């Protein structure tokens, strides 16, 4: 479908009693699926039951980078009733290792995930993304932001969906230069998706 943003599909990803029971019973506020395309991995983060903190609205980076209207996009509110779910590409835009954002860390220095800063650390080059700050690169060789995916919460059902992104993702064999360019299938996009719940502590 082209139900979504500018093009894009619009996909459900999960109900929030979905989230929010994990969240619940296992403690992991991530949750992993794939966007628009079945070998493209994604997850989902709640923001306050990672860091503790009301994050309701982070920054695009990318605003004018890319045409209207994804490139209009001037910040990404949180979806649900909170206000505080967001969603972002798993591939780092460096050199496209996937990244560990299941691996719950304590340390900024460790790859994975820092549940208190938000921050995603790419073990494969130490490229770390803010996430509560619109996913700019703040340590590493990244080049630029890790992608969000641009989700919508319908209200009379609870459901969650992914709806576009804000960049392309990495491009491996097939350049992605617009947003759009994630429709494109890759066959070196060979990733898998974890199993909810995914987290561990690291
Ligand atoms: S592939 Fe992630 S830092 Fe290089
Ligand atoms: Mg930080």
């Amino acid at each position: 479908n082209t139900d979504g943003l500018a093009g894009f599909p619009r996909y459900k990803v999960a109900n929030i009693q979905q989230v929010q029971q994990q969240i619940k019973s296992s403690g992991c506020a991530v949750y992993f699926f794939a966007y628009p395309l079945t070998d493209e991995p994604c997850f989902l983060v709640d923001l306050q039951a990672l860091t503790g903190q009301q994050i309701t609205e982070i920054p695009n980076p990318y605003y004018g980078k890319y045409a209207g209207p994804l490139g209009q996009i001037q910040t990404i509110k949180g979806v649900g009733p909170n206000g505080t779910i967001f969603a972002f590409s798993d591939v780092c835009v460096h050199l496209g290792c996937q990244l560990p954002a299941q691996v719950i860390v304590s340390s900024e220095s460790d790859p994975g995930l820092y549940a208190k800063g938000a921050d995603l650390h790419c073990p494969c080059h130490g490229s770390i993304y803010a996430l509560k700050d619109g996913g700019v690169v703040v340590s590493g060789p990244a080049p630029r932001p890790l992608p969000i995916v641009i989700l919508d919460y319908d209200s009379s059902t609870g459901d969650i969906y992914a709806v576009g992104t804000n960049a392309p993702y990495f491009s491996a064999g097939i350049p992605r230069t617009t947003p759009q360019d994630n429709l494109l299938y890759d066959p070196r996009y060979s990733y898998s998706v974890p199993n909810n719940p995914s987290c561990s502590n690291g």
